[PDB]
Formats: structure tokens, sequence, C-alpha cells
RNA sequence: UUCUCCCCGAAAUGUAUUGAGGUACAGCCUCGGAUGUUGACCAUGUCCUGUAGAGCACUCACAAGGCUA
């Protein structure tokens, strides 16, 4: 058939967020919005109280069957 | 921190922080789905309140006389 007449499925692809690159759209700071926004990122479970800092109840071992209803 | 036009559009508040120009959660923005007028304003009914004013009935303050150990 037409190799040039293959059409991917409207949707499925959709482009990159090129980011930089101009004040047609996500200008100067890329989406960041002028902070303590930096490069070498660092953390995703904390702050510094922490809160997940309830106390825990607790038994190592576990056994469990195939279930056929 | 670099190419374009189109739609919507904030925050500088709260609480916490060896926290205070940082960060977590909430708040406020956007997108898709669901409900599908529950939203908004203004009206009537009803209930709550101690401010403005005022007043000395209590507390404190206080002006001129009277009576008076
Ligand atoms: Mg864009
Ligand atoms: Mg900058
Ligand atoms: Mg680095
Ligand atoms: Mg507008
Ligand atoms: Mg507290
Ligand atoms: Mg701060
Ligand atoms: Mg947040
Ligand atoms: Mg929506
Ligand atoms: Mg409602
Ligand atoms: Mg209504
Ligand atoms: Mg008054």
């Amino acid at each position: 058939m037409k190799l040039h007449d293959l059409k991917p499925t409207p949707g499925s692809r959709k482009d990159r967020k090129r980011v930089g690159r101009g004040p047609g759209g996500t200008d100067k700071t890329a989406g960041r919005g002028h902070k303590g926004q930096k490069s070498r990122s660092g953390a995703g479970k904390g702050a510094f109280f922490e809160g997940g800092r309830s106390r825990l109840i607790a038994r190592l071992p576990k056994r469990g069957f195939n279930n056929v209803g």
C-alpha cells in the first residue's frame, strides 16, 4: 500500500514539551516561577516534622491460599 | 533558559517548621470525567450578636453643695 499513506491513529502520538524556546509559550523560567527551584533536585516524601511519624504495630510473616470461588 | 497564534488565569493568606528570601498541607489557577442547578444576586420568614450611640443600675474614676464621729 502507500507507505507514504500510512497514518498513525490520531491521538496516540503527542508532541513533547520543548521548554525553553521563546515567549510563544513557557518562556524565561521554564514553568518554574522564579524560585528555590533549581537544577539538582532533592526530595519526594519529606517535610521536617515528618508526620508519617505515627507509631507501628508489627508482624513479620504471612502465607496465603490461591482462591477458587 | 531561544519558534508562533488560540483559551482560561492566579498567589503574596492560614497553620507548621534549628523555621523566617526555604519547604509540607490547605487556600486561590488550569485540564479531563461525573452530577447535573445544588452556585450568584436580591426579597420574605425566622433565629444569633453587644459594636455605634446612650446611660450610671453594678466596678473604677470624678465636679459643687447637704446631713454627719
Ligand atoms: Mg504550551
Ligand atoms: Mg531568574
Ligand atoms: Mg547541578
Ligand atoms: Mg480573561
Ligand atoms: Mg499550633
Ligand atoms: Mg516563608
Ligand atoms: Mg500545594
Ligand atoms: Mg471542569
Ligand atoms: Mg449549594
Ligand atoms: Mg439557589
Ligand atoms: Mg461609646
